[PDB]
């Protein structure tokens, strides 16, 4: 009668270490009266392991050193099965069935739809957004096109590809978008490859760096404003937390082992309640437009005139004991343990919904 | 020496299972046996993977109804994170010899919608066709249309129903917005699966309820009056468009249209292909109206691929034979995989 909850954390991605802490804190807060946890740790190589609750993290208390303890057991997944989908990769030995997955691998394979495709192929119910929404929210160019098309406010931008890169002069980009500009790879994370640009020198450098990381580079108008974030929860009836503020300054990737890169975070945002509600309602619209499920964190710019400009949507936000997404809910009447539970319930409901659908 | 191993993934838990069975047989039958060894990776209708043997993998192979995948002893499991021996015997862990490329030809639900591509991406397996986002986006007609309209391309005017808003609009409200007749389709599904033409209210409530048994979003569109033309696109970054073909009240290749129209449709296919981020191949299906407007209906990232299907017939009518189309798709897969590996991670 207790559901086995498989927490998938770690990963090849550069956010590996923040993933380890998100996992530690979920493991610590999860209602042990309803759920048994199984630790499904992914290596920096991308291989899956079943870790032991007592011995899974090597420097749990030390962000710049924390690590996932090596394992004998590697895992494989068996497509089309409905039980025992996860096995020992050396010998076929089955793991007991996991009833739901809680993926908390930030970035590269966990947030971009890839992991979600695998879990869908394994008939594993899972927390959060599915393939399309996850892939779409990770491609900044696509997400923005979807937002613009929904009528929502977005930084004016253009997208460079390998085949139009040189169509645009710096003058041309400057005439289109004004200065300063931000230049980023379409598919990254944690400001890696993001540069702000005030002249043609910078611009050309900016573009070359970003093309080291993706085949599409987004170049957008600089927005002046506070950075406000909001936590959305639900499937068909999305609810918005109160808003929170993040303060990033230009003075310092050299700290992508701390969530939000150690920026100043304050919850609730010291903004008026009617602005807070306005951002809340926009966050739900955004959520809807990107087809998100389970949860998402919506990050916006709030300009001097209280215009709200959507910057990012993150489908697997940081989930440490002091990360923005859970604190926002905690400030809104929903505690960590109960948040975790709600996320699991939503995952199982959506799975039931999907399963009931006809195939022919 | 030794040739590239091509794993053809086919079959699947999908309405289009039998079509996939055929696309695969034709691919197996035509692939250049001097360059490639095929490994047959058949997915039964329950969605489980097997290694099949090419001398005896289909039952009633020659009969378009009754064609079935022969049941197999070996079921398969995938090992995330490995760059070799990613596919193993799911009973005992024995690895298959490592496949060099995957040719996915599972039409519809999991094979065409990004799920399979996401699995292949995690297994570091090079693969033919469009990647995770593009496959998922082209399969969701609602998203594909919104992206096409954002690019300035013509699509059928539409509304999208969800379980929460489906009762907002009356037949009368829809009709004032979109005219009659209407087409009601699940957002995500293959070939005509829950699609209905609607001319009155009873038809509408019926059609909408039906599409909602196949998906959680339903597109309701204005019926477009025109000829149905298709175009095959091939490539990654500098893609090429075949000559066009037509479906008639019957497939006609080449479509009997002036050259200017052929080129207009062709250039639009490529724009649609770029807007949706497709890779390898797609078939772009359009309506050509009385005044030569081109309205995009569908972008298919894994189109029917029997040697008689539209996509291959369009290339043949443009000077590219079926064996050679197969080879070019495999080498585009490999070129894309190498370009993706050159991207830096830090
Ligand atoms: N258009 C913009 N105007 C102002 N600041 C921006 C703009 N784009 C990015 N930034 C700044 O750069 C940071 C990282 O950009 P973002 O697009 O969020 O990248 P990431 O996805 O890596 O978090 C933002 O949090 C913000 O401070
Ligand atoms: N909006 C429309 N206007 C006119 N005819 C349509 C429209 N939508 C669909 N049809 C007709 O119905 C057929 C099936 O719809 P389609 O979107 O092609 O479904 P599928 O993607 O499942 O093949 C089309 O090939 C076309 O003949």
């Amino acid at each position: 009668a207790k559901l086995r909850v498989g927490i998938v954390f770690g990963g090849k991605s550069a956010e590996h270490e923040v993933s380890l802490q998100s996992a530690k804190n979920i493991v610590d807060a999860i209602d042990k009266t309803r759920f048994d946890v199984v630790l499904l740790g992914i290596d920096k190589a991308g291989q899956w392991h079943v870790n032991d609750a007592e011995n899974y993290l090597q420097n749990a208390d030390d962000p710049a050193h924390i690590a996932l303890r090596p394992s004998a057991i590697s895992l494989a997944q068996v497509p089309g099965k409905h039980q025992h989908q996860l096995i020992n990769a050396q010998n076929g030995q089955p793991l007991p069935t996991v009833d739901v997955i809680f993926p908390i691998v930030h970035g590269t394979l966990g947030e971009d739809g890839s992991l979600q495709g695998m879990l869908r192929v394994a008939n594993l119910p899972f927390v959060g957004s599915d393939v399309l929404s996850s892939a779409a929210c990770m491609d900044k160019d696509v997400a923005k096109r979807l937002l613009r098309d929904a009528g929502l406010n977005i930084a004016p931008f253009i997208t460079l590809t390998r085949t139009n890169r040189h169509a645009f002069s710096f003058a041309e980009v400057e005439s289109r978008l004004g200065l300063p500009l931000f230049v980023k790879p379409a598919n990254q994370g944690s400001s890696v490859g993001v540069s702000k640009v005030a002249n043609e020198a910078q611009y050309q450098q900016a573009v070359a760096l970003a093309f080291e990381f993706d085949h599409k580079v987004v170049v957008e108008q600089g927005i002046k404003g506070r950075e406000i974030e909001c936590a959305v929860l639900g499937n068909d009836n999305p609810q918005a937390s109160t808003c929170g503020e993040i303060v990033l300054n230009s003075e310092f990737y050299d700290t992508k082992y701390i969530d939000d890169n150690g920026a100043q975070v304050v919850v609730p945002a010291q903004i008026p309640s009617e602005v807070n509600d306005k951002i809340r309602a926009i966050a739900i619209q955004a959520y809807q437009t990107l087809g998100c499920a389970g949860m998402a964190r919506v990050d916006v710019f709030l300009t001097a005139d209280n215009e709200v400009v959507i910057n990012e949507i993150n489908t697997l936000p940081g989930f440490t004991n002091i990360s923005m997404y859970p604190k926002l809910w905690q400030a809104s009447g929903l505690g960590y343990t109960d948040l975790i539970s709600r996320l699991i319930e939503l995952a199982l409901e959506r799975h039931t919904a999907n399963n009931a659908l006809k195939t022919t």
